[PDB]
């Protein structure tokens, strides 16, 4: 289905230091956050998106329209500069981030009672699974 609404919670999170390194996140940084747990709060309104990410100390917040580019800035992630592009392909909502980094971008979809989402960067894919809370 395209409906991605919900609040979700990370059941599963594999690859996450691999891709945290291809995007050249602090070494410190990535002790505190390789392990903690995820609320994601999907608010979708036809094209519009607001989505909230939520752990213990860190957040990442964007709000876009599907088939809109916007530039961004990646602040408290990486700190770079890309052009982002959200669309659907089927039922896969796709993003990717034009920019330094090749291959950047995620893929989110929903099988059953759960979301996937797929983060790449470089030569590194994270895969991440939520639950409906
Ligand atoms: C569509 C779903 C998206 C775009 C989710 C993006 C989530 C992140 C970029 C996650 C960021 C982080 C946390 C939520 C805490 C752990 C460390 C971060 C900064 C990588």
């Amino acid at each position: 289905t395209r409906d991605q609404n919900g609040t979700w919670e990370m059941e599963s999170n594999e690859n996450f230091e691999g891709w945290m390194k291809a995007l050249d996140i602090d070494f410190a940084t990535r002790k505190i956050a390789v392990r903690l747990t995820q609320t994601l709060v999907i608010d979708q309104d036809g094209d519009n998106f607001k989505v909230k990410t939520t752990s213990t100390f860190y957040n990442y917040d964007v709000d876009f329209t599907v088939g809109v580019e916007f530039d961004e800035y990646t602040k408290s992630l990486d700190n770079r500069h890309v052009k982002a592009l959200v669309t659907w392909e089927g039922d896969v909502l796709v993003c990717v981030q034009k920019g330094e980094k090749e291959n950047r971008g995620w893929k989110k979809w929903i099988e059953g009672d759960k979301l996937y989402l797929e983060l790449t960067c470089g030569d590194q894919v994270c895969r991440q699974v939520f639950k409906k809370k």
